Formats: structure tokens, C-alpha cells, sequence
């Protein structure tokens, strides 16, 4: 028979403390991914674990060839850590899953499948009000992908995505406002079997705001001017009406000392933005690899 | 029968829903081009329509060797989309038209004419007290030709040499050309003939905070001086006339504002430092027909 | 009987006026390193020293191939000097020591017998006394250690390995351990402050929500509390005059601290200057 | 006769109409130059001239291997226009010179002489006896804390525009945008080995650029305000906190006498953090702009950047 070098499919396993669940994750996995008869690897990205993980990667490394080991220096994020496996990813397509499998492995046989008909990025949403109706309108068309009951973090990504994001620190958070804003063809399978919590979906969504847009520090800076010419030229009028004494005094000192604190706020909030932008300080570091190379030095 | 490589025109189409005028608009360009005598070549680029005008560009595509499509990933507007063409057109003059046919393709002669007796940059413009105050602002800074400026006329159709379009390829500025990066760069500029002042004036606004920063430090000072004048009026007049009401208020109010317009320019000019500083890229590139790849 | 092409240890000694400790400290490095019976390299970084150590270098350069000399074109700091040496440093182990020999150089022994089993970083700190790792309060530990080559080569970019025991050894992890040897609570807090600006972000979020949320506490009791119950036609007037404008007047300047504090590290991190310059190289070649 | 391949010296003129001085410039650099037996070149820096200061440069590029010309896209100022002419500049001494001629060339031999002595930066400053007084004293005082036993390349009447430089200098500050301003305070930072060279042939300034000097190589006008509006801080939340917690009365204390004052110094306080915190936001988008330094339009007898 003969032999091919390129990997088609790229699965990514980030582990923290899953000393269990190697024999049955590695036996599901490849009970779905062998009847496909198509080239594919396994990146397990090592996140610190102190229950021996490690070792009994290293053992299913040495009898399988798709077994590809990035061991981290500490533990990082699991979004880091996933980032992580993603950079050391080769293959035209790239789809993370989790260690617990909530979701059925099987269902990867559906994903590939809307991936050959041409779709870039190919979510697999669970199948499960004012909000869905909001964000229809203008943050996503297909809002079923971040509906409370399932976030679309079971996906499957062409190369020319990843390769799209590999630069940006919001590929840590690409479920949060990233995914709508690379566009490109998407579309979405349905199945059946913290987070899920409104608070946390409109946190992604003021989240999304202060990332992608520069709204809310724009119209705070011409609303903040237009009342301060309003309040330097009625000053300097008063100073030549009525004149309130506590009824002014107190309003007046207690709403400009209040509206300077919120304008400080999302200047504060802009200026961490910018410093994370600047940081030279990578998102992880890799003390081992095993199948592997490392990425070249330039970053 | 001499097989020439070198392109000398690239002529870079921004096409948004134009599904019907493709039949007219690649027709009318032909026979403005082919007297030239000169290699072209059409960048057409797709900015995510919906009405299958993408189809009719790769059927167009199919059956001409100077049409080239660039496939962006979603809509995002006709100035990134404009530059996305132009950073993949590898010719010696650039020229961007509208997919409309506003402005008519023969002056495309006019173009090249004036562009080979060493012009860099040639444009092509069309012909109350403000129209006098406008235009007289202007003439200090933008200098010999401002009537690219002065209302309907827009620079949008023109011509730039190599240097050109190289000098400001990496500058996030290069969206909005017109909007007053034409004047920085200088270079030899001519142009060849053939609204709304609110408008008008904010890209004034728009291009003091972008090519200057006289707002932030005249700002800083004339704060900075008030404080001090502050500071010391509290200083000495304090060992011991008091308006009371009629300064307590006013003082509350004037200090407060001056403040107000201190973090006005101080939170405009930190939007402009997160967009030099962002990651994210200006555009993303779907599908790709006739071209390479960038970085080549 | 044959050649060696690669350096296993590196040994990195920032110098500033160091005329009279050369001849000791060069014998008895050489004591230490050679019951190694590992190649290794001595990296002696001259900070703009006004005396005759230049000199006394260039000689002990030209009677031992183990001596290399960074020349800095000025002073710049033990700190910087540190990263200077390393930059110019081959080597799967480096190890910086000081010319004055409170660091007793034996301890090199023990510090690459630690990078033997595995260990990534190695400390050497001293012994505390008086009333992992977190051996940074008393004495606590030092510019003394060993570092892989994978750990120098994780942080070669980032402008904090200059200040490696201010808080970065604690976020690149790897396997780290550390030795005690023998012979102000002020800067204890001074770093942890410079620390928790540095690798957080959260002073400044936590301070945003702060200040905003007692700012709707603010704008939300005078725009229609106050109006709601004088439209009608009050606390004490001074003392709610007094209260407001220090209280508000006075968390301002700390949302003005916070900000000045993280924009001047911005500053620090988008400029174009270089942290030294390299005035000559004696056995070494120029970077990149 | 042979050949040599290096340049040895790189005199760079940035020209801004100059059309009539080009005859009598480079006929007397040519009589300073030849007697040196080195290598050298001429990098004529055309910096938007309105007149036909070009179309002269041009001829004596046509018949002097030694002229090159940088012709940049429109008029910058002499401090980018310089630099532009040094990025362009191969040679192990860099030289620049005004085209007017204030100062006498034949200071070349004796830089040249000072560099290969071993000196990395030699400068000519002007001899200047005149106008001692207590102020002179007061910044030379102050000055030589910090710039050292070279301070004197900086009086009132002279600056250090003259001035060679060895490769390794030009090399470490190619990509620092602050070479424009390199004698305002970036000649003391690199530190490399300097003196100057005498011969005989305003206030308001030097203390302003002393000023962008701490702003520009240090954070102190920055960190010790926030570190001073922060304690003044803490007086202020606290000793507020015990004039709301004193419920041992119920009208006023000093009512304006106190009270506007108090709006005024919290207020003052403030519009100088906003100063400084301003300042250090414009120097640094300075410094992460795209936008390039300067444009070249043309050039006679170089290659264009980067190799
Ligand atoms: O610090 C961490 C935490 C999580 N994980 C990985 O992320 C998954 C988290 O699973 P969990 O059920 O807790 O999150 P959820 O299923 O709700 O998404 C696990 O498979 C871990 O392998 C990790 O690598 N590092
Ligand atoms: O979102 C858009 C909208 C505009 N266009 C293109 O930009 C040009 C603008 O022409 P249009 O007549 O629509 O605008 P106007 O003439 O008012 O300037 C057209 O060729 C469109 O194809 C685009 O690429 N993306
Ligand atoms: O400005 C300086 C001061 C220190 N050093 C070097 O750093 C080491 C620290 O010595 P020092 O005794 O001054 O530091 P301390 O003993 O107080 O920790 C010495 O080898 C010096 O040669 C230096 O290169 N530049
Ligand atoms: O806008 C300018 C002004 C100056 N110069 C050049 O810089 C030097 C300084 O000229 P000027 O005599 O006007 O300045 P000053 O002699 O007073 O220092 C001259 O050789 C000019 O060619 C320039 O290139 N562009
Ligand atoms: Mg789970
Ligand atoms: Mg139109
Ligand atoms: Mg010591
Ligand atoms: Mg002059």
C-alpha cells in the first residue's frame, strides 16, 4: 500500500487531571475516525496536570502513531491551552473536543460532511426570547449557535480560519464575538443527548461591544463634550437666572464628579484593551513535545 | 508575436450587488483600453454579495485572462474593499473605478497621458459665503490643487504611480485616501476636468486629530496653565471678595469642563492608538481566481 | 585529542569596577568548573567601568578561550547589563553570578547537579533565619540560578527578563526548585505591587466597575432624587457639599493612578529604543 | 592604478533652495576631501526645493561619480531630511554639513584625525567666551550632572549639528524614530565614546527641550504625580471619611473660605494628571504610528531601502 503525507482532519484534545478517561476517549475515537478512511492526527495538549496524565499519554503515544503530546509549562486557561493545540495543528480542517465528551464523538462524521460541500466553518449546535430576536438583527444571523442552552464550542474550522486568526488574542475567545465578524461560509448540524446563564451571554455581548466596535467610547466623548460646552457657557452666563442655592450646588458638583467616573471607566477599559494589544508575553509556553516540532522562534 | 509579462495598468473594481451592469461595464471598459496599446488588467472584487453576482464574475472569468476576482469573507464596505483590490494588483499604475460607470472609463486616455510626463498622481475632477470660506481654508496647507476638494468633486477616480500605492500599503490610513492622505504624501499631482459642507468639515475635524496632534498638546497646556492659575489662586487667597453662590457654582461648573473636553481628546486620541495597535487584520480574503496569495 | 563544537554551561558575570576581584575570581571559577569535566563558557559583561577592568579583561581574553567580553557603550545597570550577557550567551545552561563573591561559586556544582535530574530553573537562595519556592521576603532569592535553555529562550523577547525575580519566574512555570547557603519588608510589597500591575489587569477592571458602579450611585441620587424632591422646593448643605466633591474629587485620582500606571507601561512596551548598546565584542559576534 | 571597494567617509547635505551655493559648495568640499587620500561620498538630500535646485543637482551627478542624490516626495523638515540622507549613507564616518556654510568644512580633517584616534563621536562646537553669567552657571551646573564632561558641546550659541559618527552609532539608532531629534538628548543616552573639537568663526529652547528630555527617556513626570495624587488622595478619602463619621453636631465650618478651595485644589490636581497622562498618550502614538518618517521620490546613483 501506499503512503500519503498530508493530514486531512486535525482533532484537539486540551487535558487537565483526565488520568480516567484516556483508554475509553482514545477507543471511542478511533471507533468513529477509522471508518472514515481518511488521514487524520490527535493533539493532546497537556495543561498541567499533576494526576500523572502525562505518563499515560506518553504511553498511548509510544503504540499510536496519531498521538501528538504538547505538554505545557503550567497550567494555563483551558482556551489557552486549546489555542495552544490549535497552533500545533497541521491539517485542512481543525475541531476541538472535550475530555468528558459530553457531546457524542459520532457526531464528527456529520460536521466533515456540510465541510465537503464547500462551508468554511461548521458549528454543531444541541437542538433545545427578546434576546435570540436582538441579536438576529445584528450581531449573527445564525444565532441558534449561542443560544443558552449550547455554546457552539463543538465546531469544525477550515485552514483558511485558523490560519485567519492564528495572530489575533481573541482566537482564545473565538466563540464570543470572533466567529461573527470572520464570516465566511457557515452553517450549523442539529443533535440531541456552568454557563447556559443569561448574565453570562449578555457579558459576552458587552464583551463583544468594547472588542469590535469603538461606540461606546465615541459617543461618550461627543456626549461628554457637548455637555461640557453646555456647562462652561451656562456658567459663563450665569456668572453673566434662577439660582436654586442647594437645589444647583449640590446637582451640579454631584453629576459632573459622577459622569468624570464612567468617563474614566471606559478609558480604563480602552487602555487595558490597548495593553493587551501590545504585550510581547505570548499566551502559553511549551516545555515538551512528543510527535511534534516547534513553532518557529519569529512569533 | 513578442509575449510581454509585465503588467503596466491595473484598473481595480470594488463590486458590492452589481449583478446587473457587469454585462456594460466590462464591454465599455474594453474599448477604452484596448487603443492604449497597453497591458492591463481588471481586479474585480467580490465584497460578499448575495445575488450570485459572484457567479457572473467567474463565468467572466473563465472565457478573459485580465479579469481576476478577489473573494472577501463577508461585506466590509467599499473602501476596504477598494484596498483589498489594490494590494493584490501587481501593476505600474493603479486606477480605481466604480462598478456604475459615474465617471466616464474614456478618460482613462486622459489618465495615462498626463501620468507619462512624470506625474505620480492624477485625478480626475468634475466641474453662499462658505463656498468662499471652504475653499480659502484649504489653499495654506493642501496646496497647488484643491479643487479635488471643493464640492461634487471627490479624487476617487484617478491614478497612482507604483511609489504610490508602495508607500502607503501598510498604513491603516490608506481606506480613506481622500480623506486627506493625498496631501501628506505629496509627490508630483496634477488632475484632469471633465456635497454637503457637514460632511465636508468633519473630515477637516477628522484629519487635524489624525496628522497632528495640536488638539491633545495645545489642550495639555492650556489645561495645564488653568490649573496653575487654579492652584495658585487657592494657594495665597488662602492664608486669610467671595461671591459665594455666583463662584461656587460657576467654578464647580467651569473646572468640571474644561476636564470633560480633557478626556474628549484624551479618549479620541486612545481609539486612534487601538487602531494602530490592533491585531485584527483590515480584511479577510474567502477565495482567490487568477492570483496568488499574499505574502507572494 | 578531539574538538568539542558545543557549549554545555555558561557562566554570565556583569561587571562594574571590578579591577582587584579579577585575579581571584577567575582562579577560583576555574576551580569550580573544572572538576566538571563539562565544556563551558565565562561571559564578562563590562557596564561602563571607570577604572583599568576593561584592561585586565582583554588580558585574562587573550591567555584563556573561556573568557568572552561584552563591551556595553555605557552604564546601564547590573540589571540590564544581566540580560546583555545573556542575549550574547550559548549554552544549555546559563548561570549568572556576581564579581564580588557573595555567591560562592561551589554552589555551581550544586545548581547543575539540580538541572541534571530534570529541573528547568534552579535558585540559589539564601538562608532566611530572622522574625513552591516564595522564598522572595527575607534575604529571598537572588539574581543567583540556572536556567535551561528553553526557559532563556521563552522570555528572550519579553522587556521583564530584566526584572525576572519581580514576578516572571512565578508565570513561566516549568520545573522549578531552588538551594539555601549561608554567607527591608518595604520592598517586599514594592515588588508584589509591581507584580500584581504587571500580569493582572484586574487593579484597573476592578477599579473600572468600582468607580463606575458608585458612579450610578452618584449620578442616579442628584439628577432625579434631588431634583424629584426640590421640584416641590436637603442634608446639611456644607457637609453634603464637603463629603461629594472629596469623595468623588479624591477616587478620580485614584482612577487617574491606575490609568497613568498602566499607560506608562504601554509606553514601555511600544518603544522603538533598545534596552543596551554594544560598544565592542571580544570572542563573540554580533546579534542578530 | 587599483580599485577599492569601501567607502570610508559619507558626507550628507540635506538642500532646500540652494541653487546658487551648489557651484561654491562642492568645488570647496572637493578641495577639503582630496587631500585625505580616503574613500568618500556626497548625499545631496533634495527636500522639496520649489526652484531648480534639482535640476542643478542632477548635472553634477552626470559628471561626479561622487554626487548622489535623494530626492524625497514633498518638503519635510531638516531634521527628517537629514535622516533620510543617513539611512542612504554607506561609509564608516558619517559627516553632515548645512548647504549655506556656516561652518567652516576644514573641521573635517581634524574629526577624522579624533576618529581614528578611537572616538566614536567627534563634535565641532563653536568657541564662545562670551555671555558668562549666573544663569550659564545654573544650567552648566545642572547639565553636567547627567551629560558628563562633553556638556560643553552645548552653550547657549552653539549646538552640536557638526559632528561625525562612526557606523556602529548611525547602526544602533537606524530604526529609533527619535534620530531627528538626536541632539536633544539621544547623543547622551548612547554613550558611546565622545568629544569635541573647538573652534572660533536661546534659554527658552534649551530648558524646553530639557523638558521633552525627562518625558522622552524617563516616567518620572508620570509615576511621581500618580504616586502624589494618590497620598493626596488617601488625605482627601479619609479625612472626609471622619468629617461624615463626626455625628457629635449638625451648619458650616469655613464655609467658602475653605470649601472653594477645596473644589479648586482637588480640581487643579487633577487637570495636571490629565497633563501628564496626555503628554505620555500623544508620544505614544508617536511611536506606534505606521505612518514612515519620510518619502523618497527619486534617486541618483543608490538603490532604495532596504537592500
Ligand atoms: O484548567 C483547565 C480546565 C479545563 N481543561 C479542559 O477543558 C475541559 C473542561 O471540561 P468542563 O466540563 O469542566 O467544561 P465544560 O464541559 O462545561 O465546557 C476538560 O476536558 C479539560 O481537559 C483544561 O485543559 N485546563
Ligand atoms: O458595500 C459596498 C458598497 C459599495 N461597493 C462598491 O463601491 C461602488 C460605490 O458605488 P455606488 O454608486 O453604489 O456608491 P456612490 O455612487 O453613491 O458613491 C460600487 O461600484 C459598488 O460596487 C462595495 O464594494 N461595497
Ligand atoms: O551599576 C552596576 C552595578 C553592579 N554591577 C555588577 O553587578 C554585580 C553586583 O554587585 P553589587 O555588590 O554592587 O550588588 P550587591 O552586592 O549589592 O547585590 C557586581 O558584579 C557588579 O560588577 C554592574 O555591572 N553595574
Ligand atoms: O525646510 C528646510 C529647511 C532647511 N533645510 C536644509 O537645512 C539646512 C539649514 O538651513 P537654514 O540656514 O535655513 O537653517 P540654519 O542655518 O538657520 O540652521 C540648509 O542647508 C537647508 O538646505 C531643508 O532641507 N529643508
Ligand atoms: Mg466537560
Ligand atoms: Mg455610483
Ligand atoms: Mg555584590
Ligand atoms: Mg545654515
Amino acid at each position: 500500500f501506499q503512503s500519503n503525507a498530508t493530514i486531512e482532519l486535525s482533532i484537539v484534545i486540551p487535558m487537565y487531571n483526565e488520568e480516567d478517561n484516556l483508554e475509553h476517549l482514545f477507543a471511542r475515537l478511533l471507533e468513529v475516525l477509522t471508518p472514515l478512511k481518511i488521514t487524520y492526527e490527535i493533539i493532546c495538549v497537556n495543561d498541567g496536570s499533576k494526576d500523572k496524565t502525562l505518563k499515560q499519554l506518553i504511553d498511548c503515544y509510544q503504540s499510536n502513531r496519531q498521538i501528538k503530546i504538547v505538554n505545557l509549562s503550567r497550567n494555563f486557561g483551558k482556551e489557552i491551552a486549546l489555542s495552544a493545540g490549535i497552533d500545533y495543528a497541521q491539517g485542512n480542517a481543525v475541531i476541538p473536543i472535550d475530555a468528558d465528551l459530553q457531546d457524542p464523538p459520532e457526531l464528527i462524521h456529520e460536521l466533515v460532511d456540510k465541510w465537503r460541500e464547500g462551508y468554511d466553518i461548521v458549528y454543531a449546535t444541541r437542538r433545545s426570547q427578546f434576546t435570540a430576536k436582538m441579536f438576529y438583527k445584528v450581531i449573527g444571523r445564525m444565532t441558534e449557535i449561542k443560544i443558552p442552552p449550547n455554546t457552539g464550542d463543538f465546531r469544525l474550522m477550515d485552514r483558511k480560519v485558523v490560519n485567519a486568526i492564528k495572530q489575533l488574542p481573541e482566537r482564545t475567545r473565538f466563540m464570543k464575538g470572533l466567529f461573527a465578524w470572520v464570516g465566511y461560509r457557515q452553517t450549523f448540524v442539529l443533535f440531541d443527548r456552568t454557563k447556559w446563564n443569561y448574565w453570562k451571554l449578555w457579558n459576552a455581548a458587552l464583551d463583544g461591544i468594547f472588542s469590535f466596535s469603538l461606540l461606546p467610547l465615541k459617543v461618550w466623548t461627543y456626549l461628554g463634550s457637548i455637555i461640557s460646552l453646555l456647562s462652561l457657557a451656562y456658567a459663563s452666563f450665569l456668572i453673566l437666572v434662577d439660582v436654586p442655592g442647594y437645589a444647583s450646588l449640590m446637582v451640579a458638583i454631584l453629576f459632573l464628579g459622577g459622569v468624570q467616573l464612567i468617563s474614566l471607566g471606559v478609558i480604563g477599559e480602552y487602555l487595558g484593551r490597548v495593553y493587551e494589544e501590545v504585550k510581547a508575553r505570548p499566551l502559553y509556553l511549551v516545555s515538551d513535545l512528543w510527535g511534534l516540532e516547534y513553532l518557529p522562534l519569529e512569533k
